[PDB]
């Protein structure tokens, strides 16, 4: 198998008509080219139990969250070239009072394999934070065809692409393969 340590480093968000920060939650998942999720390949903490979905710490009204959370992704070498990491961002109110159906507002992703048959480069990645309607946001067929990192976007300021809004929000991760 293969071990890929994925670190949620930090992000920078805003809201607009809400002159008050969001309580951003990041959900990490491993998906394949067809938009189907890979099950039980995420190993947080001690790494004794695998999950398919990981949720970060929510930093209440913090415009620039610094998660610095590391999870271990372990996927068979046979499934590495068809997989990618998907990061979903959501706002939670954590009120004992139900009011907002807090849904996904943004998404970021990174492919494990390059078009060079070479796995993902170790180090930090400045992911592009894309926004669009809920459902359209989760279409691997869509975003998989768009720039993954800002280093990639520049090798082509863009505020929209393929109908996807390229947010001013920022998100950074760090990867390490083994």
């Amino acid at each position: 198998r293969n071990d890929i340590y994925v670190t949620l480093v930090q992000g920078d968000f805003d809201k607009g008509s809400k002159t008050t920060a969001k309580n951003v939650e990041v959900t990490v998942s491993v998906y394949d080219e067809d938009g189907k999720r890979l099950e039980h390949v995420i190993f947080p903490g001690a790494g004794d139990e695998a999950i398919s979905e990981y949720k970060s710490v929510i930093y209440y009204q913090v415009k620039q969250p610094r998660w610095f959370e590391t999870v271990k992704v372990a996927i068979p070498i046979e499934d590495v070239n068809r997989s990618h990491l998907r990061f979903t961002f959501r706002h939670r109110s954590s009120q004992d009072s139900k009011d907002k159906s807090e849904k996904i507002f943004a998404l970021a992703f990174v492919k494990l394999m390059r078009y060079d048959g070479t796995t993902l480069r170790d180090g930090e990645h400045d992911l592009i934070v894309y926004k669009a309607e809920a459902k359209k946001l989760e279409d691997a067929a869509t975003y998989l065809s768009l720039p993954s990192t800002k280093a990639e976007l520049e090798e082509k300021s863009m505020q929209s692409l393929g109908s996807c809004t390229i947010s001013k929000d920022s998100f950074q991760i760090s990867t390490l393969v083994c």
